[PDB]
């Protein structure tokens, strides 16, 4: 599923991430916008052989299980693939459980490369919340 920005914020902010740790909602509409352009079905395979799934890019060397990152983990307990599905329920849960272990946001690279420190509110602007 390919989300609109409005329809996201929404989803986000119903699943409890608006002000969760300390970041508000466009915080986490820009790192999705960056991460995978809304698309639930975004991969991206990286050099160390590790695997990113889903509109947030979590990683399978650490949170999810795809069968194929010898010696990771799966902190996250769940088939990567369950991160690719049109409900984002996994995929937030997952991301409270990331964001939560020290480094904050800053486990996204699209976030701290280009949201942190910018208006992110300019992200919600407009949507019905």
């Amino acid at each position: 599923k390919v989300f609109g920005r409005c329809e996201l914020a929404a989803a986000m902010k119903r699943h409890g991430l608006d002000n969760y740790r300390g970041y508000s909602l466009g915080n986490w509409v820009c790192a999705a916008k960056f991460e995978s352009n809304f698309n639930t079905q975004a991969t991206n395979r990286n050099t160390d052989g590790s695997t990113d799934y889903g509109i947030l890019q979590i990683n399978s060397r650490w949170w999810c299980n795809d069968g194929r990152t010898p010696g990771s983990r799966n902190l996250c307990n769940i088939p990567c693939s369950a991160l690719l599905s049109s409900d984002i329920t996994a995929s937030v849960n997952c991301a409270k459980k990331i964001v939560s272990d020290g480094n904050g946001m800053n486990a996204w690279v699209a976030w701290r490369n280009r949201c942190k420190g910018t208006d992110v509110q300019a992200w919600i602007r407009g949507c019905r919340l």
